[PDB]
């Protein structure tokens, strides 16, 4: 049908738009803090820690899979990052300091992208 067509091409320019959020957060952690999983073979007691692992390379696999619906669920995973990473290391870490930093500046990209996918539709 046409109503199917249109609700694929809608998914496709949401995911446009979460390329270019998810680029712009990158850019965000030069050091690539969050590129890549953790190694279970490195912080090998890292699973009994955190029930949900998240990176971006993970957050890009689904994005070019088109399998955020909405741009909550792409927050979810970029909040998971975060929050992942200042569980399971100590306020005094160069990491948790990354991360409340990746925050910080990743609230200004997430607060436009928002306020975009409300006004395109
Ligand atoms: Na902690």
């Amino acid at each position: 049908s046409m109503e199917q067509v249109a609700m694929e091409l809608r998914l496709t320019e949401l995911t446009r738009l979460l390329r270019s959020v998810l680029d712009q957060l990158q850019d965000k952690d030069p050091a690539r803090i969050f590129a890549q999983p953790v190694s279970l073979k490195e912080v090998p007691d890292y699973l009994d820690h955190i029930k949900h692992p998240m990176d971006f390379a993970t957050m890009r696999k689904r994005l070019e899979a088109q399998g955020y619906k909405n741009l909550h669920e792409f927050e979810e995973d970029f909040d998971l990052i975060i929050d992942n990473c200042m569980k399971y290391n100590a306020r005094d870490t160069v990491f948790y300091r990354a991360a409340v930093r990746l925050r910080d500046q990743g609230g200004v990209v997430l607060r436009q992208a928002r306020r975009e996918v409300d006004s395109i539709g």
